[PDB]
C-alpha cells in the first residue's frame, strides 16, 4: 500500500517511521519499529556526545551494550525489553 505511519513510542504520536533497520538484532527492531526517524535523531544528538563524555567505545562489546541500555531510558523508557539469543527451532 501507500499508507506509511507508524506511532513512535518516545513522542507517543504516529509519525511515518523508518525504512530499514538501523541497529541490531532485536533492538533496531524495536528503534526502527516504535522509534520514527525523529525519535531517532533525538537519540543520535544524545548518543554521539553520551560516547565521548562516558567515554564509550563501539569497537568494544561492553561499551556497544552500554550505549543501547542508555537509548532506552531515553526512547524505551517503559519496555526495556531486551532479549540476546534468538534462534527459530520451527515456528514462532
Amino acid at each position: 500500500m501507500g499508507s506509511r505511519t507508524i506511532f513512535c513510542t518516545f513522542l507517543q504520536r504516529e509519525a511515518e517511521g523508518q525504512d530499514f533497520q538501523l541497529y541490531p538484532g532485536e533492538l533496531g527492531k524495536r528503534i526502527y519499529n516504535e522509534i520514527s526517524k525523529e525519535a531517532w535523531a533525538q537519540w543520535q544528538h544524545k548518543q554521539t556526545m553520551l560516547i565521548n563524555e562516558k567515554k564509550l567505545n563501539m569497537m568494544n562489546a561492553e561499551h556497544r551494550k552500554l550505549l543501547e541500555q542508555e537509548m532506552v531510558n531515553f526512547l524505551f523508557e517503559g519496555k526495556e525489553v531486551h532479549i540476546e539469543g534468538y534462534t527459530p527451532e520451527d515456528k514462532k
